RNA sequence: GGUAAAAUGGCUGAGUGAAGCAUUGGACUGUAAAUCUAAAGACAGGGGUUAGGCCUCUUUUUACCAGC
């Protein structure tokens, strides 16, 4: 077969601050995704593209915003039941790989592959991929620049010419004559040598792009002096067409970089990825917060995005900024195509809304209806389950105590995208409250994101110049052992974190060490808590819930993911609110105890038997993330818990009148839950 | 919400072009059932490479989505 003649370039990330650089490419034979940072596997899901079906993923800095989303993509991967995976990048892939089988279990199901720098090159029939190690002057000092080229795309036949004059054509004869002119030797047939050149077009070599990361200014020389760029740049044999530079601004503005990279000539295009990219990536979570926000405001806040403030300066060569869903074409016409963009448009969301099926009548009915402690804030930044998806990111919960004081609580992956999106520009200030984080479990979708946070944390408490003050880390022993398996080779960043383990906080225990005395107090009278208590639950090896209680004497009880726990109750009694998981729903039984999960009605259930003034769910199955049917047995003390939730003490009288509009608002996702899954449950359990 | 399999007509086998069973007037047959010399409906709805077969966007049908 011939060379493909379908090749799109396309960037699936803007390098924003929520996640990194990340590209895409697709062939008609194979498809590449490059780096795959925190959250790209959303934004692919998001944008129709394909999760699965990927050849090769190519790793250019190893770094958390680069790698972070790896997990989750491998993860995807191997439920998908992708047979064949490849992975490339630099040398010390393969120890990364291996931490994740600490937690992520075996790889069963799918071949991975490790190409470390030291191989050649890779070969594909869709285009030939090199690799040129860089060494910084001043390990994570190494990055990896790629230059792909395409292979030959055979010219077109003239099959009108040659039935101009009376070849057969329409026949099994004409086969082996364009086989033949395609390979280039001449032919001559009725006593004249038609020659190639009458019949078919010259060929094509084919172009090339290349893909480089800059972090910072120490890059630069070693990318100026590089020898393997200097045959590309300027007249070479393979044209570059498109060249990606994933470097900030300030690099690129740099005299030595613009003087390098001017030598690739005035036909290469030049793309920067960056963090001043100005577009949107998830449209549906906003059209849903938006929505929501018109039943009650103060309770599902505008999400007050934030926005590019300076503009790219001129250079010498025009330059088309990031953006997302660009996509640049390759083989049949050199051009950019700019049909899918994606904009911010709250008018069309609100006239839609303005259309809903007598949710005006409902929204006016409770308004008219509607016409204490003041900060016990409380946000559910995410409630959905692993595997995130476009409607609401996995489980992480956190609680503004105080405004100098939080408790991060869970964390599942990044979660700082979603702390951004609902802070704005106010995260700055926020992270720099951040006093402690709980994991639940050793499952990843609770503790895979804490190196983002911990990253960002850092950042903003040296953007503000205030000391360096460790984060408190209340974890099992096995979240320990990940951390100091990775941080070897890659960061070195152990002086962030401070260990203390559960099991010593738990109910009746003692201190088996005098690293935790001492620190327990420091986690006490900080929070404005009296007194912090743990206890296991039946959910899986080192699982342990918390128990906060304020010095007012406001209690709150956060469990998680496990069964009906008879520990639990008699333990968190007279707890003004309660958290528990609502994964499953009624009439799936079998499944709640095969997938160990107490669902909605065992919940409710030790609701009403906890005493607890106030239950809220958690964690979401994905079958119903939309939203979970309201089965008859909620009251006054339940409620639904959503993404970028805000609840106040204060609220506990006025949340029961949104239930209404709440299930007006999901009519066709219920109807379509309703008439899916129940009846085919009830049809399986029947003939089962 | 995701993954796997098939979309051809009254039914059904594939990709040189369309192949097998069923019926319209009936001949052997007083009798309308035996064996045909003609008949027909024809590859779900787009588009990229020019070609069917290849890839992508929708629509309809079956199955699956479990404790680390
Ligand atoms: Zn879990
Ligand atoms: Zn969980």
């Amino acid at each position: 077969s011939g060379g493909p003649n379908t090749v799109y370039l396309q960037v699936v990330a803007a390098g924003s601050r929520d996640s990194g650089a990340a590209l895409y490419v697709f062939s008609e034979f194979n498809r590449y995704l490059f780096n795959c940072g925190e959250g790209v596997q959303r934004l692919m899901q998001e944008h129709k593209l394909k999760v699965a079906r990927l050849d090769n993923i190519f790793l250019t800095r190893m770094h958390w915003s680069n790698v972070g989303g790896l997990s989750g993509m491998i993860l995807t991967l191997k439920e998908t039941g992708l047979p064949k995976c490849v992975l490339s990048g630099p040398p010390q892939l393969e120890k990364y790989l291996e931490a994740i089988k600490i937690f992520s279990g075996p790889l069963k199901g799918i071949e991975l592959a490790v190409r470390p720098h030291s191989a050649p090159e890779y070969e594909d029939e869709t285009m030939t991929v090199y690799q040129i190690p860089i060494h910084s002057e001043q390990d994570s000092s190494l990055v990896v620049a790629f230059i792909c080229k395409l292979h030959l795309k055979r010219g077109n036949f003239l099959v009108l010419k040659a039935k101009e004059m009376g070849l057969p054509v329409g026949t099994a004869a004409i086969a082996p004559i364009i086989a033949a002119v395609k390979d280039g030797k001449s032919i001559t047939h009725e006593g004249r040598e038609i020659l190639a050149e009458e019949l078919c077009t010259p060929p094509d070599p084919g172009a090339a792009f290349v893909v480089v990361e800059c972090p910072d200014e120490s890059f630069i020389q070693p990318i100026c002096e590089n020898a393997t760029f200097q045959r590309y740049q300027g007249k070479a044999d393979a044209p570059v067409a498109l060249v990606v530079h994933m470097a900030p601004a300030s690099v690129l503005v740099d005299s030595r970089y613009q003087q390098w990279m001017e030598r690739f000539g005035p036909d290469t295009q030049h793309l920067v990825l960056n963090e001043n990219c100005a577009s949107v990536h998830n449209l549906r979570s906003h059209k849903i917060q938006t929505q929501l926000n018109l039943i009650h405001p103060d309770i599902f806040p505008l999400l007050t995005s934030f926005r590019c403030k300076k503009e790219g300066p001129t250079l010498s060569v025009p330059m088309v900024q990031g953006e997302c869903l660009l996509k640049y074409q390759l083989r049949p016409r050199r051009e950019w195509q700019r049909d899918a963009i994606i904009t911010c448009n709250p008018e069309e969301f609100i006239v839609e809304a303005l259309q809903l099926p007598n949710f005006q009548q409902s929204v006016q009915e409770y308004r008219r209806s509607a016409q204490r402690s003041q900060y016990p804030e409380i946000i559910f930044l995410g409630t959905g389950s692993a595997i995130p998806m476009k409607i609401r990111n996995v489980s992480a919960t956190l609680v503004n105590i105080s405004p100098d004081t939080s408790l991060l609580l869970d964390c599942g992956e990044g979660t700082f995208g979603q702390l951004c999106r609902h802070y704005g520009d106010q995260v700055d200030r926020v992270l720099g409250t951040l006093a402690a984080v709980f994991v639940s479990h050793l499952h990843a979708d609770h503790h895979t994101g804490l190196p983002s946070i911990l990253l960002q944390r850092e950042r903003a408490l040296a953007s503000l110049g205030k000391p360096l003050h460790p984060l408190l880390v209340v974890a099992p022993n096995q979240l320990k052992a990940w951390l100091q398996q990775y941080h070897n080779q890659c960061q070195e960043v152990l002086h962030h974190i401070s260990m203390i383990p559960a099991k010593c906080l738990q109910e009746g225990a003692e201190i088996s060490s005098p690293a935790v005395e001492r620190l327990i107090s420091s986690l006490l009278r900080t929070c404005d808590l009296e007194e912090f208590q743990t206890c296991l639950v039946r959910h899986c090896k080192h699982a342990f819930g918390c128990a906060l209680v304020h010095t007012s004497g406001w209690k709150v009880v956060y469990s998680g993911d496990t069964m009906p726990c008879e520990a639990l109750v008699r333990m968190g009694k007279d707890a003004t609110l309660l958290i528990h998981e609502a994964t499953l729903e009624d009439g799936l039984e079998e499944e709640a105890v095969e997938k160990t999960h107490s669902t909605t009605s065992q919940a409710i259930s030790v609701g009403m038997r906890m005493n607890a003034e106030f239950i809220m769910l958690n964690h979401f199955s994905q079958r119903y993330a939309k939203v979970p049917l309201f089965s008859p047995n909620f009251s006054e003390k339940v409620g639904v818990a959503f993404d970028h939730m805000k609840v106040c003490f204060g609220d506990f009288p006025t949340m029961p009148k949104l239930i209404p509009p709440l299930k007006a608002l999901f009519a066709g996702d219920i109807e379509e839950m309703e008439e899916r899954r129940e009846k085919r449950e009830l049809r399986q359990v029947r003939a089962a």
